[PDB]
């Protein structure tokens, strides 16, 4: 089933279009500054980023609305090292229907959602999912 295409800003002022990721795997992450299992998993999705980045999985993180200075706060609290985005009108967070926080949308390389995550992660389950992605 086809991954709703979007169009948002990194938190550097980068356009990210989603469809210019085809060919890679893409870890699609919605997500809060107040969500307990983020807090947790962030820093396990930054240590599986360094392993998979060189094999063509990107991780994309869309943060739903809130202001640029919570965003900056955690991601620098937490290490992120990946890409960060900012769904401002939460509408991206509408065309993907998303109810629980966080939810992982699992897109393979050719832009198909492969499986939903809204439970809990171990470091363990990342690596796992960002293989079932990886072009590899």
């Amino acid at each position: 089933s086809d991954a709703p295409n979007f169009v948002l800003e990194d938190t550097n002022g980068k356009r990210i279009e989603l469809s210019d990721l085809k060919g890679k795997g893409v870890f699609l992450n919605f997500w809060g500054t107040w969500c307990e299992h983020c807090k947790k998993e962030f820093p396990y999705m930054a240590n599986q980023y360094k392993h998979f980045k060189s094999q063509g999985v990107e991780i994309v993180a869309v943060n739903v609305g809130e202001s640029k200075i919570a965003v900056h706060n955690f991601m620098k609290s937490y290490g992120v090292n990946f890409p960060v985005v900012l769904d401002t009108d939460r509408q991206v967070l509408d065309a993907y229907d998303v109810s629980p926080l966080p939810t992982t949308f699992l897109i393979n390389p050719e832009g198909k959602v492969v499986k939903v995550v809204t439970g809990t992660m171990t470091e363990s389950m990342i690596h796992d999912y960002m293989n079932l992605i990886k072009p590899g």
